[PDB]
């Protein structure tokens, strides 16, 4: 595929990439395409992203994930077709309506874990999962992205990566991401569809990582207590011990929480969300 194939629309965010809303003209399909400045790439150091971000994604087949449709180059630019997510981020709609009602959460919810499985299965690590990174489409199904930081175990592995909010304990202390570091990060994340904030919330993000190998936070009392009962159980700091590492024996006793005893699995992408409260 060639750049004059394509209307080059509303930028739809801008670090060390443009990304922008675009329609390939004959099809009328819409893509992200992410733009990138080879040269301002290399001067902030960011080539390591950028190689990772298509590897990881040339290995993605699954509704749950954005999906790299295509990648071409011109002198000076980097462009990859991505998959276009029309409602943008979950991190805009927890903002925006405060915090899930219990049916909102155990779908989406449902939807992740779902992603995770698949992720997990095919051997990569996100590193970095968080609402910002956590997309919606036109169905309002979940579309997870930016892979730049993700890893392909040959485990365990060692790289210095993520957001301080959803960083896990070992990434910290060990300097190494697992599996299981992912499902401390859907621990976080749950929580913050239910109250409304992360669960780790300090002056800094030293202080924030002291919060977290500490295991300091709090449930608000209006905590959904099956919910609550799921986050105790991912936001573990062993990472052996949370629900859904291979350790744990996998996903069959995460999925069997009572907190999606109601879910129906194999046929989410399929569903009709529910309305967002
Ligand atoms: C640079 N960003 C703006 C705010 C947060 C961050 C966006 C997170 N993000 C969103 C991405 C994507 C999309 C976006 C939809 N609305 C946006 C607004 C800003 C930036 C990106 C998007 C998308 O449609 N497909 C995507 O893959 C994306 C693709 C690759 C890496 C990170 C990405
Ligand atoms: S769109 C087709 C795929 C492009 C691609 O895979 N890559 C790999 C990452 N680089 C590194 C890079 C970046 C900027 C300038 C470069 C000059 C020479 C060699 C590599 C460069 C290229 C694009
Ligand atoms: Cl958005
Ligand atoms: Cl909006």
């Amino acid at each position: 595929k060639r750049p004059e194939d394509f209307k080059f629309g509303k930028i739809l965010g801008e670090s060390f990439s443009t990304v922008v809303l675009a329609r390939e003209l004959a099809t009328s399909r819409e893509y992200a395409i992410k733009i990138l400045e080879k040269r301002h790439i290399i001067k902030e150091n960011k080539v390591p992203y950028v190689t990772r971000e298509r590897d990881v994604m040339s290995r993605l087949d699954h509704p749950f994930f954005v999906k790299l449709y295509f990648c071409f180059q011109d002198d000076e630019k980097l462009y990859f077709g991505l998959s276009y997510a029309k409602n943008g981020e979950l991190l805009k709609y927890i903002r925006k309506i405060g915090s899930f009602d219990e049916t909102c959460t155990r779908f989406y919810t449902a939807e992740i874990v779902s992603a995770l499985e698949y992720l997990h299965g095919k051997g990569i690590i996100h590193r970095d999962l968080k609402p910002e990174n956590i997309l919606l489409n036109e169905d309002m199904h979940i579309q997870i992205t930016d892979f730049g930081t993700a890893k392909v175990l040959s485990a365990r592995a060692n790289s210095f990566v993520g957001t301080a909010q959803y960083v896990s304990p070992e990434l910290l202390t060990e300097k190494s991401a697992c599996k299981s570091s992912d499902l401390w990060a859907l621990g976080c994340i749950i929580y913050q569809l239910v109250a409304g904030l992360p669960p780790f919330r300090a002056g800094n993000e030293y202080l924030i990582f002291q919060k977290i190998i500490k295991l300091e936070y709090d449930f608000p009392e209006k905590f959904f207590p099956k919910a609550r009962d799921l986050v105790e159980k991912l936001l573990v700091l062993d990472a052996t011990k949370r629900l859904g590492c291979e350790e744990m024996e996998g996903y069959g006793p995460l999925k069997a929480h009572p907190f999606f005893e109601s879910v129906t699995w194999e046929n989410l992408h399929q569903q009709t969300p529910p309305k967002l409260t």
